């Protein structure tokens, strides 16, 4: 059945809650970005009201058939009234066309939902700087001092000094960037760019691209492999195996392989400085794994909470075990005892 941290009280509406049939009393679905544990459930047999971003209206219209009668894109940054009730979207920093989502309840509770979210402080200068929120709906994925890494520019900074070195020295490398889901294309991007090449895509990749709005993607991406150096594969295939197998197929143009993995978080950050990564190779191929997270590190989620001063917080990930729910309670109290409120 539908979880609570899914609902909002007050309200007929629910948040990225696709996957458990007709909710009883839901008036109104709300889909905070395109992936797939939190769309799972829609298709063109959906006849609810669907509220989200233009961005995943235009990739639930193309790569699910949503039929557009039911899609309701937002602009964001813009006092929207659903069903009754004032909404606005907020840009999340996590993938391309992901929400956060306010809701001004009739009875005066102010509700931010983050869906999934990177924490930044230019989220301390947007429309949430002009009312109190209530109670906050928090993406928890990396709630544990554990998780530290880089800033995302220090990440593509990092990949395009080592593709651009590996490429001058052997201009018969290819360079292959693992995907499975929309996010993360500033990693294979940068890349291209500083090697004067298109990224090479699957049809299918290539037409999740153009539902995204970046500027100038004709001219970045492509569906003909032959002429590009950079290739895009499914992640399943970044192993030693799956890339062998692709030099195979590229017909002796290429005689080495530079491999990149965006994972989120890796044990080798506890230790490890950017600077200090290293690949796995075997023979003539190498894999470097990358910390390049869309999800907020523990300390940019501590800023953020600190910042906003919730009056109750209601996590949405690692909710499933008591010792998980219990632990991020703890933080969430010293948190409050240190910054006073
Ligand atoms: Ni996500």
């Amino acid at each position: 059945t539908c979880p609570f941290y899914k609902k909002i009280p007050g309200t007929g509406f629910t948040v990225d809650a696709f996957q458990y049939g007709v909710v009883e009393g839901c008036t109104a679905y709300f889909l905070t970005h395109f992936h797939s544990d939190h769309y799972a459930g829609l298709s063109k047999h959906f006849t609810f009201p669907v509220y989200c971003s233009e961005i995943t209206g235009n990739l639930l219209k193309n790569k699910l058939h949503v039929q557009e009668q039911y899609i309701h894109p937002l602009p964001l940054d813009t006092e929207c009234i659903v069903n009754g009730v004032k909404v606005v979207l907020l840009d999340a920093n996590h993938c391309p066309g992901a929400v956060m989502i306010l809701f001004y309840l009739p009875n005066g509770t102010v509700i931010l939902h983050t869906g999934d979210f990177r924490a930044d402080p230019s989220m301390e200068r947007s429309l949430l700087a002009d009312q109190k929120v209530h109670m906050l709906y928090l993406d928890t994925t990396y709630c544990s001092p554990e998780y530290t890494f880089p800033s995302q520019q220090e990440v593509i900074r990092f990949a395009i000094n080592t593709a651009f070195e590996a490429v001058t020295l052997n201009p018969h490398a290819l360079v292959v960037c693992g995907t499975y889901s929309i996010g993360k294309e500033k990693v294979f991007l940068a890349i291209a760019d500083v090697l004067g090449s298109k990224v090479g895509m699957s049809q299918e990749k290539y037409k999740t691209l153009q539902c995204l709005n970046i500027p100038e993607i004709n001219s970045l991406i492509t569906t003909d492999m032959c002429s590009s150096l950079v290739h895009l594969l499914p992640m399943m295939q970044i192993n030693f195996k799956g890339l062998q197998s692709h030099l195979k197929k590229c017909g002796g143009k290429y005689n080495q392989i530079l491999a990149f993995r965006p994972t989120g978080w890796t044990h080798s950050n506890k230790f490890t400085r950017i600077a200090d990564v290293i690949p796995q190779t075997k023979g003539n191929i190498s894999i470097y794994g990358i910390p390049y997270s869309e999800h907020s590190s523990y300390l940019e989620m501590k800023r953020f909470v600190q910042w906003l001063k919730p009056q109750k917080i209601i996590p949405t990930v690692n909710v499933g075990t008591w010792k998980s729910r219990s632990t991020m309670e703890k933080y969430f109290r010293e948190w409050k005892l240190e910054a006073g409120y």
